[PDB]
């Protein structure tokens, strides 16, 4: 019944918040709707796969909070395989390459591609990470979709196809679904185009040995019986001295403060007394999550490596079910596997099929792209469609349709009386990722410590020392990349 | 706790559904979250106003279901005042006019305005009322906002300005917030541009004597103790032979079937066992309601009539808090009043002020638009910001952002095991309105009667005889309206002769 703080949600953010408060000497309780912890992370274990991340998996340089938390819990990382060549498959042909950038051979098309990525980062430099609505052109950019921006910027269909894939893969949503301002903020707050797309020296550099689900699991181990599973919160009452929190299974909890560590829209599943302020009331109806099926096909051997391919495939176009893959083989070289994402509208379309039907489509696609009949002989298959999850709403994260971020963005982390807001969606660096989940959970926890008079105001937001295990190398550009003209810039010189 | 059908929501749609089922001999229960029925309709009564609709109010020709239901319940309508001139206020100046269309004198501007409304209706004719996602260019149109479509179509700032106000006023949302396909559907399913904008011969022709809240109240009277107030539904369980419905105040109800008669996104407030199918699970996170404050300023007399103004003002410009007003005086001629809407972003922006501050801003605006110092002397004020409502989510209705209607639209009224879906959002004619609430409630009820083997399949969807009290004049166009060129059409003709 009685405690200092109730945390709603036992994903990484809620767990990180509860741990910090617990370590500080407060009595905490975590109320989790599911029969498991981890939320948008989920590590499946069976003999065929050993373990596999069906939700969030990747960590990399500059994500120092998640790396520090995992290390403390006794976890280690290994590198996602990028020794051999990456593949860009365009108009029915595979083009192997090295470096983070797919090569472009046509000179006009080259200028167009170069300008697109450069312009994304140029625009990002004017968007504050902690307040994107304060961008000088916030309203102009928020009132446009990414489709509109791409249509204006890309003079070649080639650039437009890759730019579209980029949007789809970053935020599991269609270019026409999302605000340009929000999307440009999203990329900038991960460190820019190069950092977000990169395996080596980027967001996809590493995975956790044994799976990312261990983060939430091991914190639940540390919290004893303070984690309550199968307790979906249904009601929060702030009319009295202590806050009252009621669960679906009829239990009542009493606390001084609450942390909401669930996706913003899932706040709708809770009935509030008194009602929420107008702006939050409407905000939580305006913020959907994206759509994705994560699919892992297993093979006897990582056969692609013999052809000097690392397993990374970037696959343009409408026909392909999967637009992007990475090698999911274990560090020992066993449990050979390819991870692929079925993105946005394709998640919706292909959900109608059977598991076996999807397996066949993926195997035939991979056989074409890798140029190998070995892709047609899988030994095992696992997948998860995150669109079906009542207590997630989708994956990877929440996207903002046009007009929403400028009108409602401010209220995302604004406290409501004694309710404070965590969740990766409220982070200012790697929001959308496990890193942002840690940042937001610890910040929300420290807001409460400050409310209790335990720490000063300047300690609410705290820097993180760089990981020694996963250090970051700087992102560089070339002289030509910085100074080559766009297509219309070349036209104006003519 | 045992019944045949549980209806979730006691707005017009749930009440219409419950009444039909009750009349058919079934045992119904209505579970309503609030301490009142009516939902997005709410009639305030006090001595200063007598009565006033703070939510949905207007009915008109072609809305035959709401008119028939209200008539059966003993209600009467009266006509909104449109005897005198309307006002279009643009660039700080007022232009009085008659007819549904603000006058446009500049011939280029006239062609552009004519073509804009014509094209809205032309495109609408391509969109099936019962399946907008089946339009030939559904995907192209759904992947565009209304802002993009206006930018393409309007060759004058004058047309773009009025078109923007039109969207804001129809759906309480910004042009950049909404899908072009969805908005084009929304207008077409109300009968088109002329019908949706008109007072005389359109959606705003009439109000109910005594207020629209009487519709839901009188149905509650008919149903007696079957309506349960302050029972917000939290949980629906379909894993066993009969459906189990749990409320916040700790009550359990058992039923053969359920009708969900709440705004689609408010489905999120219910925990489902088993979980909803993927498409509905995501759909209910993708469908917000609009933003509006409805404001009524009272005066000693309807002084605007003396200057040959009916009370209708169409007000363009960022600075104006209210973009549209109608005379709200009682049919007897007393309790003189102006009704105004604060729309979309302005509802958000102006919510920060006090009630007294909003009243001052409205009076100052009305004084300028009407050229009348008497507008600075209000005797009373009432208002309601629908953005603050936990159990509405907004008003008037649900809008669809770009890309959503084609991807998720088909599941809006698709049954989920033994749950059937009512609510105005699921209607095919005047969706968003009290009329659509009746259509959807009665249709959902008949879906259940069919499932029980009580009526044949062809009786699920039923036509409605035209009101004898509110006849519908047809929507007509002139030869010139049909065949005058667009601005680019004129330019093509110019470039053709110059050869
Ligand atoms: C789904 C997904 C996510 C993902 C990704 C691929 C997929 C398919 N790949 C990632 C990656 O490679 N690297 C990375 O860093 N992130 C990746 N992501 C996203 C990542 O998983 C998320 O950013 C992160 O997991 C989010 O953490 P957070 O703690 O903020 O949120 P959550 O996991 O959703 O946890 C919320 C918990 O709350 C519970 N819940 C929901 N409603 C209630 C109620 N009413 N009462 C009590 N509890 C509730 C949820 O069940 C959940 O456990
Ligand atoms: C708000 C508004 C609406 C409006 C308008 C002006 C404003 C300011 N002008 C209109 C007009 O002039 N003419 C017209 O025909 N319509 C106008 N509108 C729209 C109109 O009010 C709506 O279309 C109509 O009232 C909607 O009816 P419907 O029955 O479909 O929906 P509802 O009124 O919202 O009723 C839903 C009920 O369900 C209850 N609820 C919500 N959640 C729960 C849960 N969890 N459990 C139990 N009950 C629940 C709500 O409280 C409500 O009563
Ligand atoms: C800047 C030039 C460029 C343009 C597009 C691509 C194709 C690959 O793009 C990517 C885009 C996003 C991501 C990150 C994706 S992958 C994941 O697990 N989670 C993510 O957020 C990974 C790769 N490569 C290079
Ligand atoms: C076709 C040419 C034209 C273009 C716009 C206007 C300005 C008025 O536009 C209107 C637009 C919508 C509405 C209906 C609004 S008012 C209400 O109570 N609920 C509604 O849906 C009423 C008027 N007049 C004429």
């Amino acid at each position: 019944n009685k405690c200092d703080v109730v945390v709603v949600g036992g994903g990484i953010s809620g767990m990180a918040a509860a741990k910090l408060l617990h370590d500080s000497g407060l009595n905490v309780v975590v109320l989790e709707a599911r029969d498991r912890v981890g939320g948008r992370t989920y590590t499946l274990r069976n003999q065929k796969v050993k373990y596999v991340d069906l939700g969030g998996s990747y960590v990399g340089p500059t994500q120092n909070r998640i790396l520090r938390l995992a290390k403390e819990l006794g976890l280690e990382t290994y590198k996602v395989n990028e020794v051999e060549r990456l593949i860009h498959h365009v108009k029915g042909k595979s083009y192997p390459f090295r470096g983070p950038f797919p090569p472009v051979w046509n000179p006009i098309t080259y200028l167009d591609h170069n300008n697109f990525w450069r312009t994304m980062d140029d625009m990002g430099r004017e968007i504050p990470s902690d307040a994107p609505w304060k961008a000088p052109l916030a309203e102009e950019w928020d009132n446009m979709t990414m489709k509109e921006l791409l249509d204006k910027l890309c003079w070649t269909e080639s650039a437009k196809q890759l730019a579209t894939l980029f949007v789809n893969l970053c935020v599991t949503a269609e270019t026409h679904e999302v605000s340009a301002l929000w999307f440009l903020w999203y990329v900038k707050q991960c460190g820019g185009t190069t950092r977000i797309i990169s395996t080596t020296n980027g967001g996809q550099e590493r995975k956790f040995v044994g799976g990312s689900g261990q983060v939430s699991e091991r914190i639940m181990d540390l919290l004893g019986d303070r984690v309550k599973l199968e307790r979906p919160v249904i009601y929060i009452d702030q009319t009295r001295e202590n806050v009252l929190v009621e669960t679906l299974n009829h239990e009542m909890y009493e606390a001084k403060y609450v942390i909401s560590a669930i996706p913003p829209t899932l706040g709708m599943k809770i009935h509030f007394n008194p009602p929420l302020p107008m702006m939050r009331n409407q905000m939580i109806t305006r913020v959907p999550l994206g759509s994705v099926i994560k699919c892992i096909v297993y093979y006897k051997e990582p056969f692609w490596r013999k052809k000097d391919y690392c397993g990374t495939m970037i696959i343009d176009g409408e026909e392909a079910p999967v637009a992007y893959t990475l090698d999911d083989t274990k560090p020992e070289g066993n449990y050979a596997a390819i991870m692929g994402f079925i993105l946005a509208h394709k998640a919706r379309k292909l959900a109608r099929l059977t598991k076996e039907e999807r397996l066949k489509k993926l195997c035939e696609l991979y056989a074409k792209v890798l140029g190998s009949l070995e892709a047609l002989e899988p030994v095992h298959y696992e997948e998860k469609n995150w669109c079906e999850e009542q207590y997630s709403g989708g994956c990877y994260t929440t996207y903002f349709p046009p007009g929403i971020l400028t009108q409602y963005g401010r209220v995302l982390r604004q406290p409501v009386d004694r309710i404070y807001f965590a969740g990766t969606e409220t982070a200012t660096h790697w929001s959308g990722y496990m890193e942002g989940a840690v940042e937001a959970g610890e910040r929300a926890a420290r807001e409460i410590l400050h409310a209790m008079g335990k720490i000063p105001e300047d300690e609410i937001w705290q820097s993180e020392p760089e990981s020694v295990d996963v250090p970051a190398q700087p992102i560089t550009t070339t002289f030509l990349e910085r100074h080559l003209p766009s297509v219309p810039g070349l036209l104006r010189l003519i």
